[PDB]
């Protein structure tokens, strides 16, 4: 009985973290195995060139940063198939849809394009798009020193991931970030169990193909 | 007056080194600005991962190794791009062929996937592709300790190599590498030659788009 890989995406400060987070906790409690993974996952060779990137402690060419931000990823699906296959869920904080919307929102990169390198990965039975206004996210913080800490910057993804979303081939569902960390908690939590007790029932998908 | 792209691609020991070498030294003697580049470009952070892969001091996933492969030419493209609009020729040592070859010729891996991180990339203006029979690839040298060091592998390659050659949008020409080094020479030096005539009249392309 295989495990459910769940992705969290969303705006800026709508909790994704902290959501993944709980949402491992939580499950575990409930007697799931479950875990918890993250991207970029910054603890490998390719992980830390990405960190430095974002830190802006270095600069990347914006076409190879996509792909090795890609690569982060790939270098991740023997471990993702093992735990999968093995009865453990997967949450993850961020996947290619980030991929996609970060590199998308530059100039001059097609949707098309920024998929490529992720067509094939391991498909998610269900992506939660964390939804927060703007005045809300405006509350839980403030701009950064690190890469993409801009609202202009952070619009243009915003719409590369509503491009996203129009396709019909994912399990997109829709979380309203603005509630309390509690409320929020619940909501995805609710819609992770149907989605582990469904998961079990088909094969892994591959993304995007 | 913009310089051209040339690529070299070929065969196992059928010279793409050593023609890729004499190639730049003649240009210049012959008053051209020319310059010599080689993919893997194994001198950047990227480079020295796949430097690591090629040696066996490592192993890497098989679509993140291919990524890292794409990363590494883009992150020269502004170098690339740079240097034939102030006019200086670049002689390159493989390029995306290889990378598509490589990486096609392992299992599950279909062309199309392997082709689209490079799709963009500079255009080569002249994709010289080095045959040699295998009889005589083996007077040169005999396999060595590196990865794909193998004849079943490079058969596929091979094959991969020839798919890419179906591909019109490219100035594809066969060179027959089985003569002497300085035969083998002349006939690159002359088609290069007429290549740098003719890549100043048209802007520089984008590779597989
Ligand atoms: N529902 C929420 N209500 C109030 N504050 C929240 C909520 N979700 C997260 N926060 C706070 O907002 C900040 C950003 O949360 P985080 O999970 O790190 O977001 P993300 O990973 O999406 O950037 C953190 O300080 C967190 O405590
Ligand atoms: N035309 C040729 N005739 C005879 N030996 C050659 C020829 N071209 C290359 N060689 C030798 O074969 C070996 C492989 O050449 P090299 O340029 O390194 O090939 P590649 O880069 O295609 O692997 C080298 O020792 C080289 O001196
Ligand atoms: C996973 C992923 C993240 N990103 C970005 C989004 C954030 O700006 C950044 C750090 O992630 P975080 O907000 O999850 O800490 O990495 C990309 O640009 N491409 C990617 O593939
Ligand atoms: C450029 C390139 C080379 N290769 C391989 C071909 C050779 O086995 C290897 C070393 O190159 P070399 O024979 O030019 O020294 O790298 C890939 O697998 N992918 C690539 O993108
Ligand atoms: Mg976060
Ligand atoms: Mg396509
Ligand atoms: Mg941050
Ligand atoms: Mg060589
Ligand atoms: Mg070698």
């Amino acid at each position: 009985r295989r495990g459910a890989l769940i992705v969290l995406e969303g705006v800026d400060r709508a909790g994704k973290s902290t959501q993944s987070r709980k949402l491992v906790e939580a499950l575990c409690a409930a007697g799931h195995r479950a875990e918890l993974l993250r991207f970029p996952e910054r603890s490998t060779e390719i992980g830390k060139l990405l960190s430095s990137y974002l830190q802006k402690k270095s600069d990347v060419e914006d076409h190879s940063v996509h792909l090795l931000f890609s690569a982060n990823r790939w270098e991740q699906v023997p471990l993702i198939k093992e735990k999968l296959s093995q009865g453990v869920t997967l949450v993850v904080d961020r996947y290619a849809f980030s991929g996609v919307a970060f590199t998308g929102a530059k100039e001059n990169f097609s949707l098309d394009w920024c998929k490529q390198p992720d067509v094939g990965l391991p498909k998610p039975d269900l992506v939660l798009f964390l939804q927060l206004q703007l005045a809300d996210a405006a509350k839980r913080g403030a701009f950064g020193h690190e890469r993409y800490e801009n609202g202009a910057f952070q619009e243009r993804a915003l719409r590369c991931f509503h491009q996203l979303m129009k396709d019909t081939t994912l399990n997109w569902k829709m979380v309203d970030a603005s509630k309390s960390i509690e409320a929020v908690h619940e909501d995805i939590r609710v819609l992770s169990e149907d989605a582990i007790a469904t998961a079990t029932e088909k094969p892994l998908g591959e993304l995007w193909k």
